[PDB]
């Protein structure tokens, strides 16, 4: 049945027919021996599943072992709101189990938090630090600031030359004009105090606005690129080249993101009775506290750590923007944190807890939060989607939560190591 | 129909019936009532998918959409190899889009690429990248070291008596004695030259070993606790404060990885000739050496990085490892990558490019990847499972791939960057 | 020598054995001695016979010197229980061609070969048509940390601060201190119900660390007054950051923050440098950023803006344990000019800590030194000027230093 | 007269005057660089220069009172500065008796800075009124950390598995340990970069810093090396990776020079009475100063109040590099409860790299060597090579943990000026 290969490319340049007629074998004999590329796979084919099918089919004869992708599952998901948009030459979804850890007591509310994860232990553990914290009359966290941040490079003829571009961005009149351009690109984008650092004639700009509901990265690049046209209007001989200059930071470690925050800075806390402490926890505070200092201090301290003062907040980060549709790439500066513990009330028994952590980049809107089973567990929370009455509420209380449960996963990780665990049990 | 809740409960004291002759409806009363709780519903309940499907039903009642469940999947998935393993409290899966970019060309060998991820653009950019490097004649990589570690935190009673161990543990027969507790505990555990650092009366001890194919922190886990049980022998006024001192480091941002290692270190390469620089990557040599010098070096400098001196390591890290039954969370360290660009070739035309990434926390073995799904993956490579004839091949070769194919979407981000593109398009 | 008791009832009288025999056989206290002796000179003398008498070498402080200074200036000012001094040879490189102007540059140091090599950086400097630099930011730091009830208070007392009018309030409070207490944006941290305070101002010629200490210390007593409840932990919680390495130096600045750079003709690199611009670069690449970068460096960009950093300021009167954050610096190096051949060197030191006033700039033999470079006492017609120029001249210095130690490398030196 | 006086320069230069002289220069007869030897003493020699550089200043009475008579100046040319035109006295205090290791030091300390020295001297009472400090020297060994470039990063990767075998590593330190007595290769650190490769030297170096000795001995290694790998280019004996005076994690993690810890409990009534403070209020400012802030701060290796005042003041004092205290300061200090009743204060400081000689450099000069001998240390210790310098580095951490009470105490008791 698999026709000649000059009279099946008709079939399919006809506009009344495609490939919707034409068999597997025939689309397949196509892109072998050249004639549709490979990756034009994409645009032709009648349904969606129908394109991953083949394009499984392709990559199976390349493979060492044909049956490989056996329990890679492909059928009945939902691939509409995926092409285009998250991925591209999809074969299939990778499942990753979800649990659920709560409830979470924060700023007088319950929330129970889903957290997608393949580590065992770590729900079971996260929700014992849920109870203590609820046990102890809950927990409160607040958004210290809130803006993502890009930070592209420019290029001046001179080290003075760009200690010119400084000085004019510096003064309240250039300010007003790039936040001018700034602000035009979108109805969320409101440029903040610009960062500057210089390296020689390299100039270092940090862009901070906040962007709604969405985490930000497309909203601040374009209000960066309308930025630097108007800039590079008042000094020609500036030479953009890149809208990244590592200096936002995206996606790397950076004492930038420490120092200054990247989307949203946050500090959550809760105090623990001593009472919880022991029963739900199987410690002491005194343990706790000694635990946190020589681990989270000066162990963090001696491993030359720069925002890693922390035992384990980035299972639950990863955890939870895996099953919120989050950039789970951006685990590596949304980790940041460090976590406190000293004593609390009369006998210095009860355990003061916080987690800070300045750079929570996150958001409700765009990327995988589009996804409907990501939508789902944004959905739990109450903060899919975006917030009509109050912009930017529902990213806030998302980065809210993922403070919260960074401290119960604190909480119930050092209790553990305090109670002598040396093995996952 | 509904019985009464003493009816229902001595039928669930049965062993002949048991929870298999109760309806949902009914053990959900029994659980309002408060005669099972949420955590028993594990053992209860005969099948595993009948258990998500009532954690599910009392989880939705507590929200305040009672729907948002809906959309988010549970059926014909298998959870006997997630319960009691890789997840608690199991409601779902959270599916990832998965796409490949290949051929990855590394060792004279080609590998399709798997990656799990919700960014739109990744793997079409890193395929290009990998299209540059294959009409490039390839990539070559050699891994450097290998030895996951453990960093625990001892503390004796003085700074003098911390000192005194230190001293002991650096002597040859002190060592060996400290070897052969490690040695005992498992059949790849063999212990490296053991780094310490004092702070005080505390001591910091990194135990690092190899561990076959496994990434290795049960295996080290296990060395380290036995380990640590001699050491009591020769010390015993020695106190074992926590089986992680965050000097491991694991999940932390940290100086230690990026100097010593963790795991395996690895070094990628490859030249592009200025042809295909041209073609697939639409710049210059020139133009991407001066954005990867004032970027992902001087950049990253500025921005006070330790070990973040790349483009985007991070979201090729990140998508390969979800696909691959990996630890997402360990991206933190794992992301660490020195990115170099230099002229080679007649006229300084052609792109020697390198990524180093000194602390790759990766395994073959153990947590998601022994789920199928996750495995299918890891098949895709030749890479699933232990290897009997080589011991750590396996392993080492998804550790080569993550770092030739980070050097993939090295090539294609920056030359996107270098030319001119500021937003995605 | 006579008894203990004709003694006790000026000073002036007696001798050296007669005051030291009171005090070792108990007689009068230590403490006493300080006000006691009428010249300088002799308090130092009889300082050193006490601690004589406690060395396992009597004769050990035999050639450390004491005789022929000025020692007015310093007691109750720049040193306590003085001994003596410490000669530290100083040298000149120079002339060093900065912004129109030359400059013979004193550098107390002893390390060889510090003082030529950088000497050489100058003249490569001069032969290139000389060196520009720009003062980025000017403004000293303390970094106070204070504590509240909870972390949702601190949270408020940010927020508060973050407002126009309670930054005013605060500002009143700091520039009531000083002249030059001019108080610039702020800038925290919180970490629980820690709080972190960074006040950055100006502080005229003088390198600014009392004033803003006074300027911090009503500052935060007027926050007290909006916020009762807040515990002053400590006037430095480390977020200045004073004499330690920090990434909040290297981010925001601290004291000035400065860039410098030159041009070298191809002709200047060979025959003066004895390397190529190739070499260079190829150097200044994997040294002073990829090698830095797998040290594990924040801020050490470079090869030696230390040993530079360090002589100037020993010269000069400056604080010599500030060299921590002051020698902060990267050294980038370029193709330049129609050949592509040309040299482009450049440093950026964004936390030099530095002053014209106060300290060891009160002493004549440092004020010798400053006065050499023209920047010596307060700048009378622009409040702040000559501690700029300083700045600017160290850069410019530790800039020459950089091309000359990095042409050595190239050329394979391993010396010296 | 000009031609007269050049005649006269052949029999000598003392039969002509410093305005003979300086005319002869100022109308080229003779060039500028021709003063270290023709002058034939050491003190007149600099005398000519100050007076050339005094015409060139736009204030010509710039020099008079930076003093250069009556110093030796002949241990200082040709080894420890150039173009000399003087010296710059910086006043030495003292602090002590410092009780370290069931011994008593009193500490020389060259500071223009008020309170250190009286700062650094209280915390020392405390220490002696609690029953003395002690401390050991964890690690001894200078570093070079020298890069070189191979074709391929494969080929580098070639290196380091060279380097790491038993039989690479027995060439290697061979060649290095030939060159000098006290040059002893501990194991190698490598990183590579790509197609570099930063090879961490290590070794003890007897009394002396070390900078001189491991330089010669990296040197005759890396030919070594390039004889088994022709291939490889010599890029810098210095990659950054020592690392030399500059700030970086290698050396807080590795250690380099001397690695040393020290320790002290001070009881509760001390605290009260000597320092004017509490044993809980020293604990929560330190806690929160030297580790939680300097964690906000980003620092790496810095988690003290002041160490490096203290390291700063004794090493221009012992005529050390001072240059070298961006490293040598690296400390961390920490202070918890101690005794029956959590009353007493238990304080440690660790120093993982603190650079010091007492052979070699500023300390060959007599000034120096003083205050060198005041500690008992000056010069090499023939009976157990190093030991003179391990025992100065242990008083600089002692010193520092006494100046670390202090501050301490100072910012605990309210003290927000000095
Ligand atoms: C977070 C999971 C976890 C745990 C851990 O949390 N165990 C735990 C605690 C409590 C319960 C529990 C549940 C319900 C009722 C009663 C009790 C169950 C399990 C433990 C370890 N890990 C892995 C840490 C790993 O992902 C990061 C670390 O490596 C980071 C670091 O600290 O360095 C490692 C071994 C030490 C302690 C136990
Ligand atoms: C990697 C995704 C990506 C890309 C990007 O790679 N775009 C791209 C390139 C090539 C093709 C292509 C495909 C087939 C044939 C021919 C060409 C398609 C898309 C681009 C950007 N990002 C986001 C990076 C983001 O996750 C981390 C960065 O923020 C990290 C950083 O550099 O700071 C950011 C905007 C600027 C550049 C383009
Ligand atoms: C800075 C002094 C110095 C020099 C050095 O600068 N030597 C030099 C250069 C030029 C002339 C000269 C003068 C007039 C006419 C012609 C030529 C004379 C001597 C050299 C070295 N050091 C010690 C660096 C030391 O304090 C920090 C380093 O350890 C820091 C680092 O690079 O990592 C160390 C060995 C390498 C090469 C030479
Ligand atoms: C180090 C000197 C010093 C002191 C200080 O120590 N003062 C002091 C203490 C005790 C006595 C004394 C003498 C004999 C008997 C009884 C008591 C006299 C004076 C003080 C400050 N500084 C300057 C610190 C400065 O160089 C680094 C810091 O800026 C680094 C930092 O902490 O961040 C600064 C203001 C705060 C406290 C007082």
């Amino acid at each position: 049945e698999p026709r000649p290969n000059e009279e099946c490319l008709q079939i399919l340049g006809n506009a009344e027919k495609g490939a919707k007629f034409l068999s597997d074998a025939e689309i397949i004999q196509l892109v072998n021996a050249k004639h549709i590329p490979a990756y034009k796979l994409e645009t032709l084919i009648e349904t969606h599943e129908r394109g991953v099918s083949i394009r499984r089919q392709l990559l199976s004869k390349k493979l060492s072992e044909p049956s490989s992708l056996q329990y890679l599952p492909y059928r009945d998901y939902n691939y509409s709101l995926v092409m285009g948009a998250c991925c591209e030459n999809v074969i299939g979804y990778m499942p990753i189990p979800v649990g659920v850890a709560g409830p979470l007591c924060l700023d007088e509310k319950e929330f129970q938090v889903p957290m997608a994860t393949t580590e065992g232990c770590l729900v079971a553990s996260t929700n014992r630090g849920c109870r203590a914290i609820g046990l102890g009359g809950g927990a409160s966290s607040r958004v210290l600031a809130d803006g993502m941040t890009r930070g592209p490079v420019v290029r001046l003829p001179r080290a003075c030359d760009s200690a010119e571009v400084k000085a004019w961005l510096e003064t309240s009149e250039g300010f007003a004009v790039i936040k001018e351009a700034f602000d035009s690109t979108s109805r969320f984008a409101r440029l903040q105090k610009l960062h500057t650092s210089i390296a020689g004639r390299n100039l270092y700009i940090r862009f901070q606005s906040r962007s709604g509901d969405a985490m930000g990265m497309n909203m601040i690049s374009k209000g960066t690129e309308k930025a630097l046209s108007k800039l590079h209007e008042y000094f020609p001989e500036m030479q953009i080249l890149a809208v990244s200059g590592n200096y936002c930071t995206d996606k790397k470690p950076a004492a930038i993101n420490w120092i200054e925050g990247r989307g949203k800075s946050v500090v959550c806390e809760a105090v623990i009775p001593a009472k919880v402490v022991r029963e739900v926890l199987k410690t002491t505070t005194e343990a706790m506290i000694e635990v946190n200092i020589n681990k989270n201090l000066v162990g963090s301290a001696m491993a030359g750590s720069i925002g890693g003062y922390n035992a384990h907040a980035a299972n639950i980060v990863t955890a939870i923007y895996i099953a919120c549709g989050q950039d789970a790439a951006q685990n590596v500066g949304s980790s940041n944190c460090i976590t406190l513990m000293e004593a609390s009330g009369p006998t210095n028994e009860d355990l003061y807890i916080s987690c800070t952590m300045p750079s929570i980049e996150i958001g409700t809107v765009g990327g995988g939060t589009n996804l409907l089973p990501q939508q789902a567990c944004l959905q739990m929370l109450g903060v899919q989607g975006a917030c009509k009455d109050n912009p930017g509420e529902n990213a806030r209380q998302l980065a809210r939560i993922v403070c919260g449960t960074v401290m119960a996963g604190e909480l119930s990780l050092m209790a553990a190591l305090a109670a002598g665990h040396l093995v996952k049990s």
